């Protein structure tokens, strides 16, 4: 996969936000993973919380990674969820389930070489928020 991390600066959107945890937080160029240091998103406590990247055109996907949030004690919240590859049509092009990181600050997430416009993460959990330190997307080696 490529170096650069393509979803650097795009836009970014989350199902809601809370304690002014800002969707942009996971583009920013900062995997700093405490709350209080105000670089990791957060939703609502709400059922299903996702967050996106819009890529702003259609890329070749081989590498997702995920920062978790590091403070608290509540980095298991990131747990039974999906990261979610969309077309421009907004058409689900890949799925992979991840049950926990084990305790990890980062998941790495491998796709096969595929076209897609989003990227995005759903938890599949009752009432509990979403927040992601940072989401790095890396194109496909040529
Ligand atoms: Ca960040
Ligand atoms: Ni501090």
């Amino acid at each position: 996969v490529e170096t650069e991390n393509i979803a650097r600066g795009k836009q970014a959107s989350q199902s809601s936000t809370a304690y002014g945890g800002a969707a942009t937080r996971a583009v920013d160029g900062n995997v700093d993973s405490d709350y209080g240091h105000h670089s990791v998103t957060h939703t609502n406590f709400e059922d299903n919380a996702w967050w996106q990247v819009d890529l702003g055109k259609t890329e070749n996907v081989g590498k997702v990674k995920l920062y978790n949030r590091g403070d608290g004690n509540v980095a298991n919240r990131l747990s039974n969820f999906d990261v979610v590859l969309l077309n421009e049509a907004k058409q689900e092009v890949a799925r992979q389930h991840f049950d926990s990181l084990n305790g990890k600050a980062e998941l790495e997430v491998f796709f096969t070489a595929k076209d897609a416009r989003y990227v995005k993460v759903e938890l599949k959990t009752k009432n509990t928020p979403l927040s992601l330190a940072e989401v790095e997307v890396f194109r496909s080696a040529t």
